[PDB]
C-alpha cells in the first residue's frame, strides 16, 4: 500500500480569502504591524526640538519661562504639546505663523547670534517691561528690545545689519499696538508713527493700528510680530519713528528639507527610531501598520484595519482541484519534515515520508509570494501632521480629503490583496498535492488499483526499496509485470 | 447509466472578464449603482438650508430680496444656485468670502440676535439708504446699520457688545468707500476718517479708498464687508469718526463638523438619504455609483465606468478545467433547483435530480464573494465640491488635480477587479463541475463506462435507490461484481 | 504513435510571477515606456511660448532683453529656465505673479493690443528711462510709461479704458518706490502722492513708501507690479499725483483650459506628440512610463518601476496542471506555427502539426489581456507642474505629499498587477495543454496505451487520414476494433 497525504498541525490559526472565512490554516503571517515601544525616540540619530510647554512664538521671542529650555544645534522633528502654555505672554499674532514653524520643522545646524546689541540704542530708553512678562518685576521677550522714548524725545531710530554670519538668518521684529492716543503719546511721543524694514526682497512698512481691545493677559495692547529670512551678504535696514520692537538676535539657519511638529505630551527617551509616532517608535518589516495615522519618518502605510494575515501553510484539515478535503479527506498529523508525502503499509515497517522535493518547490514560491507583497512597497520618509490658522479651514480640509483617500485606497487594496491571494495560496497546496497524487498513477498504472482516499493497492510485493522508487519519481513498469487481476 | 451536467436558463445577461468578453452568464450582480430618487432630501433627519436664488452675503446682511428666506435653525449643508441673483444689492466685496461660507457649511444651532439696536445711536442717523437697495424707496440691508451725520456734525461712533449668549457669535461689519471727496462730506461731514474694531483676538482699522469707479448698480462707491467669530464673555468694541457700516445683530452659532454647499435649483422635498447629490438622493449597498461627482454624505465611490456586472451563476450555453463548455459541450435547460446535477436513464424512467452537497458550497462561496467586494469599501461622510476664489486658480487646479487622481485610481481598480474576479469565478463553476464527474468517476470505476460528452453507461442494472446511493456518495463497489466486458 | 506538445525556442526574455523570479518565457510584452525623443515639440499641433531668457515678468513688461522674443498668438504650453536673466530690470515685486503665471499657462487665442497710447500723455513726461534698463542711454520697459513731471509740474494724471475689444483684457500697472525724498521731488515735484486703480470689481488706492534700501541692479528704489484682467465693456480708472507706472498695452486673452510652465533649457524643435516631458516627448500606447514625473499632456501613468514586462508566451523549455515542465516534460523547438500541437508517427512520415484551434483560443485571450491591461488606463490631460512663492513652502509640501500619494499606489499596484496576472499567464497555457492533452486521451481511450510525456501508443494502424480526424477531433472509437492486446 502506498498513501499520498499532506501535512496537519495543532494549530488555531485564522485566516479569509475571498470564498470562506474563519479558515483554520497550518502556517501564517501577519503583515500588519500594530505594536510600538511608547517611547519617543531620536530620528536617524537625531534629536528632536524638545520644546515642553513653550509655542516656537515663544521659544524664538525669548519668553522668560522658555529660558530653561535647553536647545540642540541640530534637530530631526519638533515636540510641541497640543495646546502650549507658554507662547506671546504679551497678546499679539505672528504674521505667517504656520509657514515659520514648517520652516523650523527640521534644521541642519541653527545658531543665535547677537545682532544688534542693546546699548547701541543711545537716543532711546530700551529697559521698557510689561507685568505681564513678569519674573515680580516686569521683564520682556528676552531676544526683544522694546524701544520706548528717552526723556520726552523719539528720534528717528534707524539701525542696519549686513549678514555676515555665512548662513541664512532669520530675523523677528515687532510693532506695537497701543490701546490708545494716551498710551501712544507717553511711550513714542509722536502720533503718526511707522516702522520700516528692507532688505534686498523685503520691503515693508506697518502704521500702528490704535484701538480699544478687551485685556488678554492684563493688556490691552498688542504686538504683531513679522519675519524675513535675511540672504548672506544681504543687508537688513531698520527705521522707524514709533512702535517698534527691534529685534536684538538672529537665528542662523540651514535645511536638508523638511520634517513635522509632533503634538504630544510625551518626552524625549533616549533610544532610536526610523519611524516615530506620538504613542511610540515604530521598528519593523512589515508594510502595514495601524497604530496611528501621524506618523514621521520612514513608515508602514497606515490602513484603517486590524487583521491583515497570508495563509502560508495549507489548510488544516484534522478544494478547486479536489484534493485538499476533496478525494483525500483528511491529512496526517504524523508526518512533520515537509508538507506533502506519503504513507505506505508494508511487510517491514509504516511509515510516513516526506516528499522534500516538491514541499521545497513550494516552500519557495510561497516564500516569494509574501516578499513581493512585502518588498515592493516604497517607504520613503514623510511627516503627516500639517498646520493650519483658523482662516485655512478650506486649506485644512482639503488636507484632510487627501489624507482620508489615501487611507481608503490603501486599506481596500490590502484588504482585498490578502484575501485574493489567501485564495490563491490554499489553491496551489490543493494543486500540489494533486500533482503529487497524479505524478504516482501515470507511473504505477496497472501495477495498482484506485482505491479512494488517495491511496494505490499494491499489485505486488513492494519492499522498503521499492517504496523509494516511487518516492523518488524513478520506479520501473516492465520489472513487475506479475497479474494478480 | 448517469449524467452529469450544468444548469442554464433564458438568460442574456454578459460580462466581461481579463480573458473573454461579451461572455453569457447564468446569474450575475451590477455593483454600480446608477439611479436616484430625483428628490433633494434631508441628510440623517436634518435639512438642508435652502437659499432660493439669494447668496450667503445677501443673507447674512438682510439684503432685502430675502425677506422670505425662512431660516432652520439646524441643517445639515447648504443649498445655493450656481450664480446667484440677489447678493450684494450695494456693490463691495467680503473679506474672507469663501473661509465664512465653508464655516457655516454645516451647523448645529444657529440663531440671530439683536446686539445692537438701531436707535441706541443716539448722536447719529440711521436711516440712511440707497436706490441700489431699493423697496421704489430707498433701502438698504436689512441687519446693517448705516450711520450718516446728524445736521453737520458726525462724532466719534463708540458702541460695544459682551456676548452673554452663551455661544459662539458671528459678526458682520463694512466700510464704506465713497465715489468722491464730495459724497464723502454729505455723509460724514469729517474727511480724515477711520473704522476702528476689536476683540481678544481680533484687531483691526481701515481706512476708506475714496476714487472714481465704474457704477454697479448705479452706484460709484462699494461696501467692503468683514466677519468674525466673537467667543463667549469676549466683548466686541466698535469706534468710528465716519464710513462703518455697524451691525444690529449677531448670530449665535455651533458646529459639529463641515458640510459642503451643493449647486442646483432643485427644491427640498421631504424624505431621506445617507447620500444626496444634485441629481437626486441615492440610496444603495453597491460600493461604487456613477451619478454625479459632487456629492455630499456617507456616499458609494464615484466612477468613471458604466458598467460593473460581476458574474455570480456560470457559463450559459445551449474552461480552465475543461468541463464547461468543453468535455461536457452543453449546459440543460431542464435542471432548475441547482447550478450542477445529475441525469439518470433507467428503466423507470428519468432522470434531472439536482445536486444540492455542491450547490451549496458554490451559493456559499460566490456569495462571499460579493460580499467581499462590496463590505470592505470604506465609506466615511465627506462633501467633495469646494469654493475658491478668483484669486486661488492654484488651489483650486490643486483640489481638483486631487479628484481626478483619484477618480482614476478607483475606476481602473474597479474596472480590473471585475474583469480579474470574472475569470476566477467561471473557472470555480468550471472546476466544481470537473470534481463532481471525478467524484462519480473515483466512485465506480471498472463498475461503468465513460463515453465521452459528460456520461457513465453502466456495466448492471440499476434502479432509482442505486442512483440515490451514488448522487449522495454512497455508492458500495463491491456489492455489484457483474463485468459485461 | 501520436504524441501533445508545447512550444519552445531561442528566447532569453524573463518575467517575474508571484511565485517566481527569472522565468524565462517564450514571449512577452514590455508595458513601460523608457524611451524619448530628446525633441521639444509642440502639443497636439500648437506650439509652446518660448520664452528663451526672460521670465513671463520680463515678457509682459516689454523688458528690452526680450525683443527678440517671438510671440505667437496661441501657445499650449510655455517653456522657461529654472532661473531666467531677464526679469524686472528696474527691480521690484509682482503682486500674486504666480496666480498670473498659471492664468498665462494656456491659452487661445492671445493678442496685445495698444490702450492707453503713450502721446496723449500730454501734461506729463513720457521719455522717462533708468540705467537699470539700458539699451546705452536710459530706457524701461517697453509696454509700460513711466509718468514723470513736465517742466516743474505734474498734474494729476487721470484716463480710463473701456474694453470694447471684444474678448477679456490683462492689465499690468505699477506704482514707483523712490530711494529718498530727493528722487521723488525731481521725478514728480509732489510730496504726499497716490496711485489710484478702479473698475467693475477691482479698487485699490496706493500711497508709495520712501525708504532706504540696499542696491538692487544698481537701484535703491523698487516698482511693485499688479494686475486685473478688465472684463468686456468695463471699464479701468486709473488717477494719480505720481509714482504711475501706467500700461500702454493690455492683453486679449481667451482660454479654454489650462496648462503648466515646463522648466528646461531646450528650445523648439519641430516635431509633434500627445506627450511632452523636460527630457523630450512620449509616443506611446503603453500604460506606463518611467522617464520623468514633469509631464504635460495626455500620458501614460508614471511609476518609479524601471521593468514592467508581462508574460504573453508560455514557459520555455527546450506548473499549477502538471503538464508544461511537469507531465510533458519540454518543449519542442521545431513547432513554429503555433502555440500547441501534435507529433504522429507515422509509417509515411513525422510529423509535427501545430493546432489551429486552440492556439487561436489562446491567442485570442492574451490578447485581451493585454488590452484590458492597456485599454482601461485614464489617459486624461494634466500639467503636473507647479508653482509657489516662498512664503508657500506648507502648499508646496501639500501638492508633493499629493504627487508621491499616487506614485506609490500607482507604482504598487502596476507591480503587482503584472506579478500576478504573469502567475495566471503561464497557469493559463499550462491549463491549455492539459485539456488537449485530455481532449485526445478521452477519444481515444481502449484504442491506445498512455505511455509518458503526452504520448499515445496506437493498437491499431494510423495513416495520414486516420492522424488528421484526430487533430480536428472526429477520430472515431467504433471504426478501429483491431485490440492488438
Amino acid at each position: 500500500q502506498i498513501c499520498i497525504g499532506y501535512h496537519a498541525n495543532n494549530s488555531t490559526e485564522k485566516v479569509d480569502t475571498i470564498l470562506e472565512r474563519n479558515v483554520t490554516v497550518t502556517h501564517a503571517k501577519d503583515i500588519l504591524e500594530k505594536t510600538h515601544n511608547g517611547k519617543l525616540c531620536r530620528l536617524s540619530g537625531i534629536p528632536p526640538l524638545e520644546l515642553g510647554d513653550c509655542s516656537i512664538a515663544g521659544w524664538l521671542l525669548g519668553n522668560p519661562e522658555c529660558d530653561r529650555l535647553l536647545s540642540v544645534p541640530e534637530w530631526s522633528y519638533i515636540v510641541e504639546k497640543e495646546n502650549p502654555t507658554n507662547g506671546l505672554c504679551y497678546p499679539g499674532s505672528f504674521n505667517d505663523y504656520e509657514e515659520l514653524k514648517h520652516l523650523l520643522t527640521s534644521v541642519t545646524h541653527f545658531e543665535k547670534i547677537k545682532i544688534l546689541p542693546r546699548d547701541q540704542w543711545t537716543q532711546h530708553t530700551t529697559t521698557g517691561g510689561s507685568r505681564a512678562c513678569a519674573v515680580g518685576n516686569p521683564s520682556f521677550f528676552r531676544n526683544m528690545v522694546w524701544l520706548t522714548k528717552k526723556g520726552s524725545n523719539y528720534p528717528v531710530a534707524k539701525r542696519s545689519y549686513n549678514n555676515t554670519s555665512g548662513e541664512q538668518m532669520l530675523i523677528i521684529w515687532g510693532i506695537h499696538y497701543p490701546n490708545d492716543d494716551t498710551e501712544q503719546r507717553t511711550l513714542y511721543q509722536n502720533v503718526g508713527t511707522y516702522v520700516s524694514v528692507g532688505t534686498s526682497t523685503l520691503n515693508k512698512r506697518s502704521i500702528p493700528e490704535i484701538a480699544t481691545r478687551p485685556k488678554v493677559n492684563g493688556q490691552g495692547g498688542r504686538m504683531e510680530f513679522s519675519w524675513t529670512l535675511l540672504e548672506t551678504w544681504d543687508v537688513i535696514n531698520f527705521e522707524s519713528t514709533g512702535n517698534l520692537i527691534a529685534p536684538e538676535y538672529g537665528f542662523k539657519i540651514s535645511k536638508r528639507g523638511s520634517s513635522g511638529i509632533m503634538k504630544t505630551e510625551k518626552t524625549l527617551e533616549n533610544c532610536e527610531t526610523k519611524c516615530q509616532t506620538p504613542l511610540g517608535a515604530i521598528n519593523t518589516t512589515l508594510p502595514f501598520h495601524n497604530i496611528h495615522p501621524l506618523t514621521i519618518g520612514e513608515c508602514p502605510k497606515y490602513v484603517k484595519s486590524d487583521r491583515l494575515v497570508l495563509a502560508t501553510g495549507l489548510r488544516n484539515v484534522p478544494g478547486l482541484f479536489g484534493a485538499i478535503a476533496g478525494f483525500i479527506e483528511g491529512g496526517w498529523q504524523g508526518m512533520v519534515d515537509g508538507w506533502y508525502g506519503y504513507h505506505h503499509s508494508n511487510d517491514q515497517g509504516s511509515g510516513y515520508a516526506a516528499d522534500k522535493e516538491s514541499t521545497q518547490k513550494a516552500f519557495d514560491g510561497i516564500t516569494n509570494k509574501v516578499n513581493s507583497v512585502i518588498a515592493k512597497m516604497n517607504t520613503q520618509f514623510e511627516a503627516v501632521g500639517k498646520e493650519f490658522s483658523n482662516l485655512e479651514r478650506r486649506l485644512e480640509n482639503l488636507n484632510k480629503k487627501m489624507e482620508d483617500g489615501f487611507l481608503d485606497v490603501w486599506t481596500y487594496n490590502a484588504e482585498l490583496l490578502v484575501l485574493m491571494e489567501n485564495e490563491r495560496t490554499l489553491d496551489f497546496h490543493d494543486s500540489n498535492v494533486k500533482n503529487l497524487y497524479d505524478k504516482v498513477r501515470m507511473q504505477l498504472r496497472d501495477n495498482v488499483k484506485e482505491l479512494g482516499n488517495g491511496c494505490f493497492e499494491f499489485y505486488h510485493k513492494c519492499d522498503d526499496e521499492c517504496m523509494n522508487s516511487v518516492k523518488n519519481g524513478t520506479y520501473d513498469y516492465p520489472k513487475y509485470e506479475e497479474e494478480s487481476k
